[PDB]
């Protein structure tokens, strides 16, 4: 019954809206000058950056990057809340619950980070600010290209014109992989993903009828996400060696023992 797949698509969009304070609908409204929302203060340079403080709520490159870390630890909270709402996930082995989040969480962050980006920059502080791609290309030697490959993916991925109702199922298909390193019982996971994959395929067909093979085209973008993550990992172990005075959050440290 396709009808059950609709009930499931709508249950997931519902939880996605509950769990994520800044949707793609809101971010796109901010980014394109709409009247449902308010204009962001732009940071493109060092003077704009500290004028952001008297308008929005230690070195600069270091501060920027620890901001992403902190925002990332917040997302992991939102993602983990979205996870629980996915039918079946809290029924699984607790070890596998940990393993699925561990490997899925960054692929999801980088998917939802694309919603905040256009080719010229990225929203920050709940959309109250916008920081140019160029301003992030002139930070430091170790922090010179630690945000560019998310832009490169984001620009290509945003070209599919996905909705929040599309992304809610896609993000759930990511978590429920089952080819993840260290899983105890895979088959119960593969059962949930098969279901989520049929919900997504019907969703894309209905929401994007003129869009040939959007389903497959979105599945290939999972290949892009894995490279971003493994590139970021390598980047991270360089930064922690050049910068021995940079604290990393133990939550991110615990996720990052992966590969
Ligand atoms: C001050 O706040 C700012 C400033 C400038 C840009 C942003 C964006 O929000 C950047 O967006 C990102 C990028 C990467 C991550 C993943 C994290 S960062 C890391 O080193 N390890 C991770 O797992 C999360 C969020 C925020
Ligand atoms: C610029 C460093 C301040 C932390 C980044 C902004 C997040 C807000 C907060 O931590 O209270």
């Amino acid at each position: 019954e396709s009808a059950d797949l609709r009930a499931l698509a709508k249950h997931l969009y519902d939880s996605y809206i509950k769990s994520f304070p800044l949707t793609k609908a809101k971010a796109r409204a901010i980014l394109t000058g709409k009247t449902t929302d308010k204009s962001p203060f732009v940071i493109y340079d060092m003077n704009s950056l500290m004028m952001g403080e008297d308008k929005i709520k230690k070195e600069v490159a270091i501060r920027i990057f620890q901001g992403c870390q902190f925002r990332s630890v917040e997302a992991v909270q939102e993602i983990t809340e979205y996870a629980k709402s996915i039918p079946g996930f809290v029924n699984l082995d607790l070890n596998d619950q940990v393993t699925l989040l561990k490997y899925g969480v960054h692929e999801i962050i980088y998917t939802m980070l694309a919603s905040l980006m256009n080719k010229d920059g990225v929203l920050i502080s709940e959309g109250q600010g916008f920081m140019t791609r160029e301003f992030l290309k002139s930070l430091r030697k170790p922090f010179g290209d630690f945000m560019e490959p998310k832009f490169e993916f984001a620009v290509k991925f945003n070209a599919l014109e996905l909705d929040d109702s599309d992304l809610a199922i896609f993000i759930a298909v990511i978590i429920l992989s089952g080819d993840r390193p260290g899983l105890l019982n895979v088959k119960p996971i593969e059962d949930i993903q098969d279901n989520l994959l049929q919900a997504l395929e019907l969703q894309l067909k209905l929401n994007h009828p003129e869009s040939s093979q959007l389903f497959a085209k979105l599945l290939q973008k999972m290949t892009d996400l894995r490279q971003i993550v493994t590139e970021h990992v390598q980047l991270l172990q360089v930064i922690k060696k050049t910068e021995t005075d940079m604290s990393l959050h133990p939550l991110l440290q615990e996720i990052y023992k992966d590969l």
